[PDB]
């Protein structure tokens, strides 16, 4: 436990932490410049090396963190996250993982404590509401089944499939185009379709308000 | 009261209750597979028998529950529900009742106590707001009448009928396409239509917020 | 003050009040049947006489109420209302007043005390918020002027006039079609229009939430 | 400090303040009449001189305020504002500044204390939420980058550029046309696009509710 104390004083360093945060902001700026095709045509090599650099440094960092923290590291969600977001980035382009790499910019939430407080407030609120979520999901499922067989033969895009009915009922819940776009069309064939979707909007768009209030009191009380 | 005590120990059984819940989840999965026309073409018989099985078991269950609970059974809303949702399912396809059968999946709310607490909180909130509901319904009715005769001759789809005006005013209340889709069209013929619908949106979409707050405090206080 | 005590015991009667309420509900049903052109072609005379009857009875009622209550009658808003809604109905069809007659169905709010409590709660909340209203109205006016001259030459339907800009900014505030319908079109000519409407949506749709909370706490505290 | 006390009694005058407010309301009315092309063709000269008058008086006023208040003037935000909104108006039409001149009507908020209380309540709430804002902005940025490269090749108008993806994600957050207008189109090419936008709507449209509650409690508690 001689060298172990040496890398512990490096890992626990105020410089080390600040150095990591400096790269995250740098890489975040860089990942937004990779958006410009103009910029990329002239600096893709400069950037792709910088991308391969920052990921090695982030890999060294994780390995150090593991030696210093041992099994306590995997008890930490913020570290588990940091782990999975460099592992994703470690797998080569051989093609959607190339896009998930930008999730590493969320380390700026992990690495910055002022941010963790907010996320953790929000995430801890959720298990209390897990029961209302299962009510609405059961409610969606019961109605998604009904709508599939109530309107999916004549309206396949919106209701031809359980998942399609799930998606459309979600859209109705957000109220987006629910009447002009969906229910008025359905009423040219099924004049009583409003007996299905008006009760659905009452229940769901009012249960949601409770789910809203509940979540947004627990977080208020915690902080 | 000798055999009565025997079926009471069966009905009140932890196994019995758990056995019923196991079927509900099974049937719920099954009722979602009946959505796939692919799956149905190959397993419709397997499923339709399973449907006829689960409904007999649910019928036996209700009859037992009635012998055990006698008139206390019909004093129980959760049991009245369970009753009406197997009766609906008992009537054959001879054709919308075939769809209402899936309402039996809501027994998963009845059979699971962790769920009843949430529903019952919500339902008990409602009688307090019944007075605001009757205000808005009177408000809709007074304005539905006005709009029918104010714009139903030139705009029959939206306002040609009391019920059509009711439906459109409900759509305006949710604010969906209210201007681009309804009021701007009306203003090509009736340039002052906004004197009707802007006050309607103020009142209704602000009374609704009160109805929202009221309901979503009573439920918060009850729990 | 001999006959005065006689009509006071009639006006203050539980029968009298209940008799008036009976007509309001009757007339309300009748005013909804006048919506059906089918019904009207066969019963217009029956109804139009019934309309002329109920309005005479309502006129007698108001005159009695005035003799009994004298100047206290005009100190009462609920009576002032009842007054103006039979006066409107008194003016003949010689043509929008024919439609405002249905406002008499709001006497069902006046005549029923269980309803007055709710309305009066809401109306008393308003003077406290009158200051935030004047902020938003000043805000609309300042931006309605800007948008008229910022986009009314190339977009006359939405912004060619102060009032047209007022109407469109109100639509943007409700968020209805604000991007697909208005700002994306504007950005084909004015690529920076989003510098105008995104700050406008922030401020207004967030001030509104305060105006919402304020109103919907005062009413909650009053009741 | 002899003449200094003279202009201090003028600046601090109840007449002086009231005289300034009288012009603001006058100019505000006038700036709305400059909207009418009819009115302008006949009274542009009358108005443009009145505009050049009011701005000189407002300039004299600011100079007096500076002599009286010295460095305390620039410590005052309400005065800094008044300063910058006459300076903007001082620069000639030589062309968007011609439109920003109407921002001087906001002096009616500055000059009227009943209004400052409301604005200042709102503005002081904001620094507490500055941390949640930076979360959502980081969240937008991470997703704006993803969407640009996830859909900007086949959907350039909505996602071809970081800023375009920023604008569209803002539109999705307000929920305007999010499904009919954006995600359903995307799903004709990218059938799993809903795996991107449904989680985005959950997080953002629920974090926003917290940002809403937080802001609209601080302001409620302050007042
Ligand atoms: C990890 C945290 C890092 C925080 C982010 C730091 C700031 C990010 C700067 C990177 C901006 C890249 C700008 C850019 O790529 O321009 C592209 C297009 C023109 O493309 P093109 O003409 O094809 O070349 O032109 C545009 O699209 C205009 C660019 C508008 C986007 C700039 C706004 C960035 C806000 C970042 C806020 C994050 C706060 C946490
Ligand atoms: C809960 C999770 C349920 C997941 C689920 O049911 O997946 C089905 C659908 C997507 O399946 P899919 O068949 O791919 O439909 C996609 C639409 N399409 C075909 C046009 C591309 O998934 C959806 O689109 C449903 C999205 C909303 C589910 C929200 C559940 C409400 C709970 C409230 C909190
Ligand atoms: C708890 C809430 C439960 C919600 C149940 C609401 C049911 C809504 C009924 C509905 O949307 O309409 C679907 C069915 C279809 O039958 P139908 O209207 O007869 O379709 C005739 C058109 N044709 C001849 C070409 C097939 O039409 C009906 O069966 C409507 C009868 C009611
Ligand atoms: C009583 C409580 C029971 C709880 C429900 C248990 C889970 C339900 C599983 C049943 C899912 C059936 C999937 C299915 O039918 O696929 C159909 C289509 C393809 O159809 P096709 O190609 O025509 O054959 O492909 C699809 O549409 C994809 C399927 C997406 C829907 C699956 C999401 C189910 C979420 C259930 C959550 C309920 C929580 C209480
Ligand atoms: C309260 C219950 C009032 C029920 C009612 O008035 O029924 C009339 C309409 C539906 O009648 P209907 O004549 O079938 O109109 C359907 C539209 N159509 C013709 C195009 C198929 O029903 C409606 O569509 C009205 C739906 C919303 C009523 C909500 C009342 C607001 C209370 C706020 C809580
Ligand atoms: C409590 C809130 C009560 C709400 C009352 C608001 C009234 C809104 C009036 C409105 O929407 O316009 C409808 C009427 C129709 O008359 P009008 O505008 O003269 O229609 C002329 C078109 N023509 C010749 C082909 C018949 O136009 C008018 O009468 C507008 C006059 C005001
Ligand atoms: C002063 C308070 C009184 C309270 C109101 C009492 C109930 C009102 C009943 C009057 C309903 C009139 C029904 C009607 O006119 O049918 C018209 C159309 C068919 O028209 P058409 O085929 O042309 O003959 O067919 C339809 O549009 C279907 C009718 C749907 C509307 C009926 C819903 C009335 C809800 C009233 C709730 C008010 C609560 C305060
Ligand atoms: C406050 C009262 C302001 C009244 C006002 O400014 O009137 C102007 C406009 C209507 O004037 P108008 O020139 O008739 O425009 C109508 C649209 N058109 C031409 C296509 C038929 O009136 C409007 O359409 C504005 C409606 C919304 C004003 C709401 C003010 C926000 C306060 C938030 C509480
Ligand atoms: C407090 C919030 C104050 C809000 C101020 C936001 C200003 C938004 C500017 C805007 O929407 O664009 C309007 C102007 C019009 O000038 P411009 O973009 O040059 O129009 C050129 C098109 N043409 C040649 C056919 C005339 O374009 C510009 O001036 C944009 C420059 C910034
Ligand atoms: C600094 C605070 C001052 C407060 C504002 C004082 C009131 C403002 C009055 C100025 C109204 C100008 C009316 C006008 O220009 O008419 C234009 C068009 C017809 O144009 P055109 O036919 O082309 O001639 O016709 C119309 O667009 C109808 C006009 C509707 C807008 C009038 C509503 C003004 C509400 C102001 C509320 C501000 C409260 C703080
Ligand atoms: C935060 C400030 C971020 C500013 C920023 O990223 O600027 C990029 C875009 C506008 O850039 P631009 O490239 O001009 O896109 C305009 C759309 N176009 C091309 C069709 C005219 O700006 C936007 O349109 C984004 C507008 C919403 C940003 C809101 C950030 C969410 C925070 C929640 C509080
Ligand atoms: C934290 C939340 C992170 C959100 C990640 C969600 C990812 C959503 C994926 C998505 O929207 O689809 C985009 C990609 C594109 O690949 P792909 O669907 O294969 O496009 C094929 C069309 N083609 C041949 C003409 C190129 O399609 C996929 O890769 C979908 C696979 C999952």
């Amino acid at each position: 436990s001689h060298m172990y104390l040496r890398i512990t004083n490096i890992v626990e360093s105020s410089f080390f932490t600040k150095f990591i945060i400096y790269l995250i902001v740098l890489n975040g700026i860089t990942m937004g410049l990779e958006t410009s095709k103009t910029f990329m045509q002239s600096f893709g090599v400069y950037t792709t090396l910088f991308n391969q650099i920052v990921i090695t440094i982030f890999t060294i960092e994780i390995i150090l963190r593991i030696y210093v923290h041992r099994i306590s590291f995997f008890k930490d969600p913020w570290s588990l996250f940091d782990f999975f977001v460099v592992a994703i980035s470690l797998v080569p382009t051989s093609e959607i993982l190339r896009v998930l790499r930008v999730l590493r910019l969320f380390r700026l939430v992990t690495a910055v404590p002022q941010m963790r407080k907010i996320v953790s407030a929000l995430i801890s609120v959720i298990p209390g509401m897990l029961s209302v979520i299962a009510l609405m999901t059961l409610f969606f499922y019961i109605f998604a089944i009904m709508a599939t067989q109530l309107f999916g033969e004549r309206f396949p895009e919106w209701f031809g499939t359980l998942g399609e009915s799930f998606y459309t009922l979600f859209q109705v819940m957000t109220l987006e185009s629910w009447s002009m776009g969906i229910v008025r069309p359905l009423m040219e064939v099924y004049p009583y379709a409003w007996v299905f979707f008006i009760p659905f909007i009452f229940v769901v768009t009012f249960v949601m308000i409770n789910l809203v209030v509940a979540i947004c009191v627990d977080a208020m009380a915690i902080l």
